């Protein structure tokens, strides 16, 4: 219990600072510290119940710089602080966890896209790259099943990309998996029971509403219900067992609503909307603030 959904950062007209969380038990949001450098294109995720922000890119009316930060944040003091920075700046980046350290994962840096990965260690508060990618991938999507990390879609530099990819930690090895039936570059990704969720995105033409899940067990992309609205650069997270969608430009507007998917019903509801419409926000699951 006491659980919230944070979205930290994003992007309207520029690059945000905000940080604000969602209570699904009462409808609730909270407008909580301020990043010290508002980012968008940055992952958020959890470790020891302390959230952190990754990466991104300063888009500001003076400058747009791609980070290199981790910033992490704690709920107990409402107050974010400093830690280590990765080894380049990476925009668009895709995070995941695994055993209680950080995979910072592709990403842009001015027109360079990395196909490189790093891994971090909050107990030494050091980075330290592990094996990259078989492909340059920015506007990756993420996530962890099973202790191994997956790294699916994205753009390259000239094709975004259905394809995706594993990465076996014990033999800092890549290997290709089945692609997507979808080309999508800023899909939201995330784990829900033994599948990866691949939502919205952004195909080369139309930002998307279709949502498909990665079955490890079969190796095979199926459809599910899709969202009730086309998204792309999207806020994802999983909470009691239902995944939660935020914000996302859908080609005319950026969108406020916030989806919920009930996997047993395989149906999307409309729950709350954020504060304001935004795109390329970090999202994780923490205890309550204060
Ligand atoms: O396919 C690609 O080249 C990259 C891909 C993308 C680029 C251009 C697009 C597009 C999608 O579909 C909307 C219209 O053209 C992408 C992927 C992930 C992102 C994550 C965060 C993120 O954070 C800043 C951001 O939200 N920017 C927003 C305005 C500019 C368009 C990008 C989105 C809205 C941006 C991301 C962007």
């Amino acid at each position: 219990v006491g659980r919230l959904i944070y979205t930290a950062g994003g992007y309207f007209r520029q690059s945000l600072s905000y940080l604000e969380a969602y209570n699904p038990s009462n409808g609730s949001w909270l407008r909580l510290a301020d990043l010290q450098v508002p980012r968008s294109g940055l992952a958020g995720c959890v470790v020891g119940g302390l959230l952190y922000a990754v990466g991104g890119r300063n888009n500001s009316p003076d400058g747009n710089t791609d980070s290199s930060a981790l910033d992490c944040y704690n709920p107990m003091t409402n107050q974010w602080s400093p830690c280590a920075s990765m080894s380049v700046p990476r925009n668009r980046i895709g995070v995941g966890v695994i055993d209680g350290h950080i995979y910072a994962v592709g990403g842009s840096h001015g027109c360079i896209h990395h196909s490189s990965v790093e891994r971090y260690e909050p107990e030494r508060d050091e980075w330290h790259l592990v094996a990259p990618m078989l492909t340059r991938r920015i506007g990756v999507g993420v996530a962890v099943l099973n202790r191994l990390l997956y790294a699916v879609g994205g753009f390259d530099g000239t094709n975004r990309l259905n394809s995706a990819e594993c990465y076996y930690p014990e033999r800092n090895e890549w290997r290709m998996i089945t692609p997507m039936n979808t080309i999508r570059s800023g899909a939201g990704v995330c784990v829900l029971h033994n599948c990866i969720y691949a939502a919205g995105g952004y195909d080369g033409q139309d930002q998307l509403n279709s949502v498909e899940r990665y079955d490890v067990e079969t190796e095979t992309w199926t459809f599910v219900a899709p969202m009730r609205h086309h998204r792309s650069a999207l806020g994802i997270t999983v909470h009691q067992g239902k995944i939660y969608v935020l914000g996302g430009y859908d080609g005319h507007t950026f969108l406020d609503s916030v989806e919920c998917y009930d996997p047993d019903s395989d149906t999307w509801s409309e729950v709350t909307r954020m504060t304001s419409g935004r795109s390329g926000v970090g999202v994780a699951v923490t205890m309550e603030p204060c």
